């Protein structure tokens, strides 16, 4: 029924849904403001992620992929690269909802640590938007799921300070 | 930091906060209108509860105790019975947090099944407010936390359905 | 000179004799009536019941049996259906002591669990008076003992609350 | 939750209240009145006691003791003499519950034959009020539980004679 | 050439065939309804449920599914949710037999207790009719077969009660 | 409470109750005519056939018996032989139910095979009825039993065809 984690992982959420707009016809947003946003316990520097689950629902019709390579100079995204070739890539519909799975490997071992989607690794998700009609509106899209694996960490409880009364 | 868990045993919580008002004097709530909502998984007629974690701000001052003998006759609650002196009791000052912890029991085992809380256990929390001036403002109420101790169950993950594309 | 209980059971008395009336020709009543009266531990939903004895004395001559069917629309039972042929039936005298004893069984184990005795499983207990007199009066009967055999519990003793001075 | 009974013993109760007056300023009761009341089964002169525990709600203040010596010539008790000091003692406020329990032995074993409370080990209870007003009222006092400690006897049973009709 | 058992259940069938109309577009039945209506032995409240297999031939075309929001406010049932998606759903033309099969389960164990279908987690078939003329005809439905598969229970068999002559 | 079968044989039921006539005096009826009628699975000419239990309730009173010779040359059976003293016998009494069992044997082994019930082993059922009055009515019968003992064969179950839809 649900996707299994490896040996000694475990899944998280990020709790709250989100919502963006199209900004000159292109949306980029890049995976380390996603994972800055975790906070059952935070994400450390050295932390090793191994996966990542999406799902979107857009306003309009398009294709995403996942680049590496971004062109901006103030503010907006204006242009971006072609298309990494270990992450999906394809195209959607409107008001529907699309989801993918990403994997993430090093040379020499499985996952890669936290701090390196932001020096050397910083890959971004990109969406797409075609239609260019002079009167128009926004196409924004809307984040309604983000799973992240990770190692295995104890689950949460209550706190003892909670407790003030007694028998 | 943390309260541990028996042995085979998980903690849930309630997941959102919840205001109610004193209506004529005293606030009464029956534990079965707690356990009804837990949603995770949601629990069965069958399923042992263990223990119980609660927290409370209120907006005045009085006592509190947990009763089996709750008097009323259409909507409000007017009069309870004596404390039961198993579970906690004690008073509280305003716009300051209390919280308890209660424990169950069988004459045979622990714990008690979730059917019971509803035919012969019927166990209620009452809260007590003590002044009485003409002019005057319903004293309200609000928890801040409620956890359960259930049997173990296997964590939260991602569901299939949710990845459409793929590589 | 006792009745003995079964390898790991007990027996347990309701403690308190009770009077009825007649009320047009018959008096029904049904067995989770009963259960719900013993207080020395309450019965939970899921305890096993195994068997019962009763004592009765009426006010006048008839006939018992236990029944299935009873119809009623409104207070009074005013007809019932045909007696089952795995519990006792007979006649009796005026002023004159009569009992018996029942035996519970499941298709696939000995005994049945308490909450079943509302759903399915809903057996009443029927007193038939004969004679229709004019002039005349409501014959009523009166319980002088009832039993029920449960699971072994540990016996009462005296809390340790009682206790104020000390030596 | 409750006092745990010795090796081989169990405990036994009185099975009803009881009420007296103050007659003349203090009420006296010998402990062999209260033992030819139990009935479960009775209890014979050989029989073993171990303890006892009380429970007494006053009316008025005063103080109360475990004496052997106690004058009196005509039906009221008239005066006593000084505390055992193996049995509690102290005092107690009017409508206000105090309890205690008692510990019996001899020179070489636990416990007291039955018989022997009536010949050379004839304890008795006081009860001391203070106050002297002219208009005044008999101080009551009233026993709301009395235990005793015995050995081990089989638990209650229905009598085979119940039954009369059959399957 | 039929479905087999799992290693310790049976199958037992309901029985009779049984007829509804279309009511107001569109017939909602919960499954309780259903399964308080086998009697060969009946079902307990803690008797655990593993399958159950439907025939339906209805008399026009539209859509089924099983959900667990159902809204109505007097006997009707006006509107529905959305379909579950661990229970098949589909189209079907008219006067044309169509059927499935449903699998039970809970977080720990297979199965689901019989009384649980009443509390958290009711059930219920809905089938839908598209068509919408002035003059009509209530499209009808009608079911062919209905299976469950429970515990291993005996055979039947005839009573001893039969035989009143002898050889 | 019921009849037990032998250690590799089970129960069947015919299903359907029938009524006859009386039709000149006596009823007839040959042990052939029930067995052709079997049909959950139907019996081969070469399956042995081990015992038989029937229940009846007639309209007058008169005697039964098992008889090989009958004697008939047009529709009705007229005359009949002397009982057999393997099969029971015996009378009955106006609108109350009779029933018995019937044992079946050959020279070497036990059991009958079901091709010999119709050459050499042609059993029949036939029923004396007593008054003839002038003005009368022809007292009729019927059955509201039949049951067979044969050799173990699978529980019936669904038919894989059943199921169109699919997950």
């Amino acid at each position: 029924n649900t996707i299994l984690p490896q040996t000694g992982c475990v899944w998280q959420s990020l709790g709250t849904p989100l919502s963006l707009s199209s900004f000159n016809g292109l949306g980029v947003r890049f995976l380390y403001s996603f994972l800055k946003d975790f906070a059952g316990p935070r994400i450390l520097e050295e932390d090793l992620i191994y996966r990542m689950v999406f799902s979107i629902t857009p306003s309009y019709a398009g294709t995403f992929c996942l680049t590496d390579d971004v062109t901006t100079e103030d503010g907006r995204a204006v242009a971006h690269g072609n298309p990494m070739q270990e992450f999906p890539h394809g195209a959607f519909h409107a008001n529907e909802k699309f989801g993918f799975e990403l994997v993430f490997t090093a040379p020499t071992h499985a996952g890669m640590q936290n701090q390196n989607f932001k020096h050397s690794y910083a890959v971004a998700l990109c969406l797409d938007f075609d239609a260019q009609p002079e009167g128009s509106k926004n196409p924004s899209y809307r984040f309604n799921e983000v799973w992240v694996e990770r190692k295995a960490f104890p689950r949460a409880g209550p706190l003892r300070s909670l407790i003030t009364v007694g028998l």
